[PDB]
């Protein structure tokens, strides 16, 4: 128990009263709108995100980075943060890893995850920075590379990853890469692609019958004129391509300017290669800021997508769920905390959403009471779901509330000198 | 013919001294860098655009209209117009025509092209306005409408214009919508996707063995929230479910903010589905403005890849080649003979392009070397190539010069009764 | 009144207790916040926003318009709905006039304004769009356009617009004009912009001492090259050359994509020159969706500026407030009905924020809880407050169903001809 | 000499023919266009922009960065390899520092500048990061920070860059800070904007009188939310505000998505506040790519603005121009060679402008004919004269290429320590 169980019983009793009172008052006007509150909390204890480990330590940008105190010195340090956000959240049980950033005994990272209540989730691999030692760099590429030992050498580097991965409990494999080109004429964009999907192929023939294989799509950065997987539509042609192990993966800012996502988010489910998500928020670019904090209505007209998936009788869609963020300004800690309960609030207004009532005011083309259904369930303020959903499976009513209370930050500071 | 013959030839004799002394400068610049400049101007007289019937009348906005002088009122002094387009830039042998706005005796139709030297390419369908008799309104879609009725009307429409297209030497249908929702919840995205899709398998059905259909993706406009066909992606999706007459049609202004466009056509071409393009140029949303007025190296990209397709004979690659402009503040003939002219520049460009030395730049990764290699195509003034592609073949060494020194203008206002 | 009290009176009762038990639980919930649900509401009430006479009949775009029944004949019958808005949601007693699309007698205007309870907002001239008789067309401009003459009859037609102001009780005149150029090189951006600022010194030279000029920036639309108020900053020059009588007006949709529009709030707010604001929500361009319809946080971020600057004690402060927005497939009554809601919901949030402790977290760069602390007001439901303040000042509970339940649509199809021509 | 005078003439006399022949070619054109190349070429001559000392470093983004061969170990290998690209194109005789990255002995930067035939254009101070040592971190901003004592060593900070400024000849110091937000309510904009602008002030109070402040505007990056100087609106307030020393600089990659660039520069010189500009391109964001590589035609009409003022001589107007890039990907220096090529290259099309005919076409509302004035000078090929002008002016016809023949970077990487790769940074 990274905190300590008489702080969260303290915290917890401290606005049980509280938390009492607003329960019931919600409870009670779901239960006039013909919902059942308890039948929202289970389902909403029941949601759960991976966290990043790259998320856990301070982030920066090209410009600078400012760290904060008892900064995670290596994953070791990290796992342990995490336990904190799914002790306190109860919604982040596995950690996302990123090879070699995270590069430790695979043996005792899972010692460590089993001993803090922790999983993994999907395996991020590295081909768009270089490692010491490395034979050929991937300033100009990695899987597209106009090197064909370079792209060998990134296709070795994402099986290194499965191996690890087949070790800690992990099921599927990101691939994120930043091959592109920063000037017209430097890249052909179909022999690039054709390179691209060659060297996937050679991942795709490694890849364990019982894993998934995730292509995840970027307009730009690192890459500042073209990208090889550059938007949903080149993903798909990859993960139709590859096979059905493979598919898609949506990260909410990496969209150009405007885009309607929650309808990339439904094309990709009807044709199923929506693989899954890497949550974050942001205004102007893929800026990795905390779910919800920019732009909460879009975070659950996604969440609505995935609700109306269930309800139109979808098979066979497990969506992962992932956060994809960096804290540059905040403590991490914190930040992943209320990121992983803007999910569960996005997640838990989808589900008060009248399905029945949205069908009708769509077959009759009532725009306005349609709009108006899915604004009634949004305008619900669910967080003493997420709140009793919390308390009810060991974590804490105001997670930040008690983290502050634990000291937490102070303790790791201590023990971490910098 | 529409311009006198002996007003292009003293408007071009007036302009032949100084083209030849270009003309000659080109091919010995071009001479040194290896390049033969008749094979370019070979490759350039037999490109051609087509040029839309709504494109020569004044356009407008939803703010307001403001015609000029001798507007084209109906599709036969639509026609008689375009014929000016095409004699003296002599780049736009093909007119799109539009159902209904230009629904006319079939048979009336094909003899006055035949008469004016034009031919018909792909037709277009019209299912996001309502015309006036009208049983089920497209006010909340057409195609892809809740109501099986009104997807029924939206689908006979549509082979209607197939009938029309057979019977003019049509060989392609173009349908683009403006099917989608202004407010989250209005539509379900999903089951009004499944809708258009099968609305549009029964339009497939209807093409004869020759025939494509063409869907056009659209981010937005007339719906600002969501919009059934908005991008490239499900244009493929599309596509791919229709089967191999349906392909995709690129609509330069139909795109995101900053999207990389010619990376899209790339990808339709590397999949065998760029049925073709809609060309024009814009700066904030879907402009509609004269084809590379505003972004110039934008098209020369676009037409780099195209050349690219060619060159190393890209499998079913053949794309129409169409215009889609509105000319609000203009003379639209004087626009659409500038935007043909800017059509034919980038790709006279393109075709400048040394492939062998980019490829080698492109393998060694010297990307500065790789850039330069088109900028040094982009860079040259093909204007002369142009203007003797046209003196050549029967068109003005400076179209829209002669044009104003024609006094078409005057002389079909003089004949067309304005409003006011 | 246009909607049958027992009507409103019937359905206000049908949801009484829902009411009275949402209410009283917010109010309950705001106690332990620190927050006095009454002295909410008493502000809430009191929140108005101006209704456009121009988005009372269906809108459409360039390609096509889908009217719907009972479409308004002329202004008279705009008046008309605009009543029924204020009647059932209480939050528009005031009409914005467009000119000359409802160019009329001013004496019948005030008549028909105040049999009906209604008052009037900023006049708005209408240079964008040629009316008959013109000596000059604004084919290529009107307060900018290169010809004086053009120029001169633009400048006379806003002057005609504040002697109609005049008459009926209005103290502004709002500006907005297409004028730009789609093409590089078609206009000097200079001389463009300096011919612009002598129309508007003369139209300022028109206004009464009370009055106030709003000129309203757009990025782009109708010109797709270029825009002569093409943003704020332009908007500022415009503003501060003009005089103390010139303001700008920001409308929420005419930003470039990803636009920082709360913050041009704060610092036109800062300078002076916040004239007022023309509601309505986008996700692409200048859509004239219903306020708060795509993005209901901007909108509360929006009024948090507003608020924080009666916060910062701001001295003369006044921004006019109006719903400039466009019902392509909607009942335009029932969008203009939800959109004045939306408006008073971001309101009311803002009023919710607890900026002693904002301004600690400030203060401390406390970033994880200052923007937690606006979304604890933000993420209220104060929908409770909404439909009370109507209750205690004559509106409906729930403004839409009351107005479905009236027939109010269908009797005025059966009153209204449609257009066939 | 960076390079051997022997190839750079071996290189010149191995294209002299081909020039000579498009010279004239070129030449003949323009004069059946009434215009005299010779006054054109004359111009172009004489057009300078400064380099960025952070320019000639391989640059990284935050993903990664990726250094090439004989990467500068400091600022006097930076002036070097600076030399070059003045001297092969004659068109960078200035170079932009940036403190503490190229703090040194200001005596030493003056003798090696002076030695190379090198001068120095504006200071850029550094609060936007956190040097070793420093007593107040950056990280919740600087000038706008809400701690007095933060504020107050930025201040210090921005005084310390003009004192060294003064000594090795600079005669402007530009201000771009990365304060701003990532949330919303983080921070007040009000309250942010009145401490930057007292900030300000202060540092204006110690501007000497011939010295000019430029403030720099940016949409985001780092800040993700809001930006203290986000636009160009508040960068006039602020230039406005402050006095007639402090101007706007503009940075073409730093607006919104489909801003219209070019009219921002017009409204400047029309206020008076056209400080300066800082060239690039991008499609994205600030991707501070190599000018005129992505929108050429931008960058043509940004110089027509310029080149309008510089016609109906608006007196004093003298913007600095500067060029703002990082080379993710290429040789630093033959980016920098060719995007200042590439900025001489939108000049002289724009001194091609019939701004007669113009007048006129804008006067009558002939749109088509006013754009076509404009492409009719865009669509010439000036790189004759662009070359020619390298070539009387001892630079070389195809600075590139000339570049590459003198085996300049295989010869600094023998030279200098080897790099290694790395994480994210400029
Ligand atoms: C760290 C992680 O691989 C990374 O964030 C990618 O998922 C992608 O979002 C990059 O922009
Ligand atoms: C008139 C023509 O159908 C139309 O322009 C479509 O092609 C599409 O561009 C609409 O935005
Ligand atoms: C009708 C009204 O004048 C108009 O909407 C303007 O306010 C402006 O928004 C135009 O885009
Ligand atoms: C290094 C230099 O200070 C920096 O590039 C600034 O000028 C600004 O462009 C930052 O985005
Ligand atoms: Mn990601
Ligand atoms: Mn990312
Ligand atoms: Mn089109
Ligand atoms: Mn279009
Ligand atoms: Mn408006
Ligand atoms: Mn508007
Ligand atoms: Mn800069
Ligand atoms: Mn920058």
């Amino acid at each position: 128990f990274r905190i300590a169980q008489d702080v969260v019983a303290r915290e917890n009793d401290r606005r049980a009263s509280a938390l009492k009172e607003d329960y019931e008052a919600l409870g009670a006007n779901l239960a006039r709108r013909g919902v059942d509150i308890e039948a929202v909390t289970a389902k909403v204890e029941k949601f759960f995100v991976a966290v990043p480990s790259w998320g856990v330590g301070t982030g920066g940008t090209r410009f600078a980075r400012f760290p904060g105190t008892g900064e995670p010195r290596g994953i070791f340090d990290k796992l342990d943060d995490c336990a904190v956000i799914q002790q306190l959240t109860r919604a982040t049980p596995n950690v996302s890893l990123h090879i070699p950033w995270d590069k430790a005994d695979p043996k005792e990272l899972k010692a460590r995850g089993d001993a803090l209540g922790l999983g993994f989730d999907a395996m991020n691999s590295n081909t768009f920075s270089d490692a010491p030692g490395q034979a050929h760099s991937y300033k100009y590429g990695s899987l597209s590379h106009t090197n064909a030992a370079t792209r060998a050498q990134a296709v070795e580097h994402n099986l290194e990853c499965i191996e690890i991965g087949k070790a800690i409990g992990s099921k599927a494999l990101t691939v994120w890469i930043g091959d592109g080109s920063n000037f017209p004429g430097q890249s052909n964009f179909t022999r690039a692609f054709e390179r691209y999907l060659s060297a996937m192929a050679e991942i795709y023939k490694g890849l364990p019958d019982d894993w998934k294989l995730f292509s995840e799509h970027k307009m730009y950065e690192p890459a500042f004129y073209s990208t090889v997987v550059q938007d949903w539509g080149t993903n798909y042609l990859i993960a139709q391509t590859l096979g059905p192990k493979a598919q898609c993966l949506v990260d909410l800012g990496h969209h150009a300017p405007n885009t309607n996502i929650e309808m990339i988010v439904a094309r990709l489910i009807q044709f199923g290669k929506l693989g899954g998500f890497h949550f974050n928020d942001s205004k102007y670019g893929d800026d990795d800021l905390d779910a919800g904090a920019i732009e909460p209505y879009r975070l659950f007209l996604v969440f609505n997508e995935l609700v109306d998936a269930e309800a139109r009788g979808v098979k066979g869609f497990h969506p992962a769920h992932m956060i994809d963020q960096f804290h540059n300004v905040t403590d991490p800690i914190e930040s992943l905390i209320n990121s992983a309960n803007e999910i569960r609030r996005a997640y838990a207004q989808a589900l008060l959403v009248d399905r029945a009532a949205l069908s009708g005011y769509q077959e009759d083309n009532d725009a306005l009471m349609a709009t108006e259904t899915l604004k009634r369930a949004y305008r619900t303020d669910v967080e003493p779901i997420l709140a009793e959903a919390r308390r009810r499976t060991g974590g804490a009513v105001d997670p930040v509330a008690t983290y502050r209370a634990s000291g937490y930050r102070a303790r790791v500071a201590a023990e971490r000198p910098a």
